[PDB]
RNA sequence: AUUUCAAAGAAUCAUUCUUUUUAAAAUCCGAUUUUGUUACUUUGAGUAAAUUAGAGUGUUCAAAGCAAACAGUUAAAGCAU
């Protein structure tokens, strides 16, 4: 039926209600979208908190192929219908594949640096972000020993009034992905 | 310049030392184990003694030596059948 079309492998409840959702955006077409959203097609989804407990955080896998053609190009758009149709906030990231450097793969002349650790890092902080693009990079080694990822922001999305909101919940989706500490903010 | 960052636990005085897990492929019965070359570095192996450093040992002491020690006015003791 219609919920297999969309939903990459066999499912739990939020992976059902993310593709309804996605059919219903894909049905109606009154929206300002082109084509609506009816190429997605969706890998998984986790739901986390963030330091504040309540408003929770649902990430949402797509394959990398799907995301690059599709997603990227009407993001906001359909981020905010997201939003809209489930009370929570969603980001989306691209599945990329990393490869240690001399582990050894039946493909590639050596490694690729698309698939490098420090390059698909950089990556996801793109996708995370992406409603903005990152202004400048700034890693704060503290006495403790431990390192701190102030990732600055640009100014377009300083004036929707989720800003504050969508900053922490950056930073929490960034930690579960990847373990660091960010921080985000905006310039004044 | 650049290609793998980290996270959790126990010991100990408040630091230190130690263990766990965290990508991907092949392989072995949803679980188990392999993955550039070389320098470098770690352990090791195999190394004549004398010499030399060095442990043991009151050559009268020392330089030395490679020995010695013990009980017994003459037997006890041990262990051998």
């Amino acid at each position: 039926a219609v919920q297999k079309r969309v939903l990459k492998s066999n499912p739990s409840d939020l992976e059902k209600e993310i593709a309804q959702c996605l059919l219903d955006i894909e049905l109606s077409s009154s929206s300002d979208i082109k084509t609506d959203a009816k190429e997605i097609k969706l890998l998984s989804c986790d739901l986390i908190e963030v330091e504040k407990l309540k408003k929770k955080t649902i990430l949402i896998y797509i394959p990398y192929k799907i995301y690059t053609t599709y997603v990227r190009k009407i993001q906001r758009k359909l981020i905010n219908e997201l939003e809209k149709k489930t009370k929570k906030y969603v980001v989306l990231v691209a599945k990329r594949t990393i490869l240690k450097g001399k582990q050894k793969n039946k493909s590639f002349k050596i490694i690729p640096r698309s698939r490098t650790l420090t390059s698909v890092y950089d990556s996801i902080l793109e996708d995370i972000v992406s409603p903005s693009e990152i202004i400048g990079k700034r890693i704060s080694m503290k006495a403790d020993g431990k390192r701190v990822f102030k990732i600055m922001l640009d100014s377009k999305e300083r004036q929707r009034d989720n800003i504050e909101e969508k900053l922490i919940s950056f930073a929490a989706v960034y930690k579960k992905i990847t373990r660091r500490d960010a921080v985000f903010s905006l310039p004044p």
